[PDB]
């Protein structure tokens, strides 16, 4: 009894009214589960890994949406052979986990339109796999996944009206999300399968075009007022995937990240939790917390703050504070501004650290750079009950 | 001597293939080998496949008489190099694979796994793997090349210096800027040779950007500079490089239709290119072939509205005619004219991004100027495409604000 009425639309689960409340992929459940989320998603695996996702599911009470791989290839979707091979797959699984209680839906694709061509043949060919699904199990919701993206919602529309939903995968600014499906020819609910914090091309940047990082705690609230404004809102959105639910370069070490690094060489920190992660625990709950983590109100170097285009001599000292609104500990770490960038992939190296991690039990910290270049100074503000809050600032070494 | 080495130089290291010094003039992926081939490339690079995508990629390599280098996917999922059902499958995939291809003369060498260092966790663990399937596949096919292929990252060099002694190369992929490949490469404790796995264009982190944060994007012909100059600075300059796999060779959004795209669009609703070389390629026939060009692509020069450039911070009332002219070196063009919203969704930890929304109509002009009007404030690019009438395509586009 997975059900979605129109009320825009409510989701319920065997008589039981249910918002989604999910995170993108698998990293400590433990601490979704703890924070009040309820779901998560994946992107593929085959028979066995989908066991491994719905007994870990099962551990923590949460629902799963599990995706199903779709091709790129967009010449294969004329292929009977491949179609054959998707069928033949997709029937094993609807068979094998048609009883899971675990499961909640099958997203048959991940933006399927940003292949080598958006075309009739890949549309058709969701629409059959959905029939072929639904034909089999009669419990879970079928979906597909699309980026943010007009022209997709509108193919959805014209060739798939076998989804019970759609994903929309949704990076950067939300505020036209309604907006946009309520203008396109897709009728129906969605969920937000992707979505998370402000991005490096929103952000102001320093005269060097280093994107000026939020600390934790505007980034906070970011998560917290994306939620409540554009999610929760919505009457057609049943409920959301956030990112990134663990760490993973991008711009920066924490750019996206709601947990910090963990074995790191000569970094102390233990992938702790995040103002990021109380945010989601606050709107995901509806109730205040316990125990919230140190909330940083900003941060200088020699009483200048990121805005300011810090620039600094060669070999000269420069005293940098952060500021937090008294058991805490400051870990402090320059690396290089990043260079290596995602161009058309996903993963980022490191950038260098200079010179070694400093840890101190006040909230300053001095040092010297003898290479001109751009930095970025970041601080982690420690307390004694598995949180950590977070700033940043670049600057630029001069002869 | 017959199959594939690599013998240390005077200087460097080279390459043999049935004992012929070769140097490896290679595109990423399998768009458009007609027109690789046409232009001088002897080689292409893949990700993966199963033994059926596998033969179909050889026998394309042998129709264009080209080498592959074939990529085997390794997880990023680092907990299952402890696990030894996932290194069981592994082995028993790899040894079907050396077993299948040790003979054939289209493939190279064999890319274990694609910045496996980049996963949950760089770890002994993923090395020794690479280690153990390199001598593997090693122990079955005689014939071919083993390498990794890893990140821009002195860590992952020094990575594969202390656990994958067996490698014959190491694949690095280079984004951004690549001034500094030679000196990270010999600062690291890796001693042997190198493939630049990918490498391509200005990235637009490192371009100028307008007032409101939209990076300039070069013309075709400063694409075609930048290019040139990669490859002759960076790649055919190193003695222990053995060659390269430029990108994108074929069309992919990333901020713009054209940021790094050697090829235009095709198939776009109600814009009428047609998958069009640019000099981008030329730049590639140039540099792989060593010759001088019969054909060339037009030649832009640069882009106004209103007599302004890109770096002027052109801003336009709503509701204004403007007049946009693109500067080509003289020498029958058509004009294609099209005007997106600056992009908002870019990629944010994934890859793929979708086409920015059009303004109006594409417009077609037999002259290098043309006029219209937006009725929306925002943020916008004007694109233009020259067309000659050969199957080149060259290009230019210029941000724009329309304010109140």
């Amino acid at each position: 009894g997975i059900v979605i009425e129109k009320a825009g639309y409510k989701l319920s689960i065997d008589g039981r009214e249910t918002y989604i409340k999910g995170v993108g992929g698998t990293y400590r459940l433990d601490i979704a589960a703890q924070s009040g989320a309820n779901a998560f998603r994946t992107w593929g695996g085959n028979v066995e890994e989908i066991k491994k996702n719905l007994a870990l599911a099962s551990e923590h009470n949460m629902y799963v949406m599990q995706g199903i791989g779709m091709t790129k290839d967009s010449i294969r979707y004329y292929d009977d052979e491949y179609k054959n091979k998707m069928r033949e797959e997709v029937r094993l699984l609807a068979e094998t986990f048609k009883n899971d209680t675990s499961l909640l839906a099958w997203g048959i694709g991940n933006e399927i339109e940003l292949g080598n061509a958006n075309i009739a043949a890949a549309w058709n060919f969701v629409e059959e796999l959905a029939q072929l699904i639904k034909s089999i199990d009669k419990r879970h919701l079928v979906s597909t996944v699309i980026s943010y993206n007009p022209s997709a919602l509108d193919s959805v529309a014209k060739y798939a009206p076998s989804l019970d939903y759609v994903g929309i995968n949704v990076y950067g600014p939300m505020g036209e999300v309604q907006a946009v499906v309520d203008r396109s020819d897709y009728k129906g609910a969605f969920m937000i399968t992707e979505w998370g914090p402000t991005g490096w091309w929103e952000t102001a940047s320093t005269e060097w075009k280093a994107p000026i990082e939020q600390t934790s705690e505007e980034k906070r609230q970011v998560y917290e007022e994306r939620y409540t404004q554009y999610i929760s809102a919505n009457t057609r959105c049943l409920g959301s995937f956030v990112f990134l639910w663990g760490q993973k370069e991008e711009r920066t070490p924490t750019w996206f990240s709601m947990f910090v690094e963990d074995k790191v060489d000569s970094l102390p920190l233990k992938g702790e939790k995040t103002p990021m992660v109380e945010a989601m625990q606050r709107v995901w709950t509806g109730k205040e917390l316990d125990e919230t983590a140190p909330i940083v109100r900003g941060m200088t170097i020699d009483g200048k703050s990121a805005i300011d285009n810090v620039r600094i001599k060669a070999g000269t000292l420069f005293k940098a504070e952060v500021s937090v609104t008294d058991s805490l500990a400051y870990v402090w770490e320059v690396l290089k501004e990043a260079t290596v960038l995602g161009f058309g992939g996903s993963y980022e190296p490191r950038p260098e650290r200079m010179g070694d991690v400093a840890v101190s039990d006040k909230n300053v910290y001095e040092t010297m750079i003898k290479v001109p270049g751009e930095y970025r100074l970041y601080v982690y503000v420690l307390d004694n009950t598995g949180f950590v809050s977070t700033a940043n600032i670049p600057f630029q070494v001069i002869d």
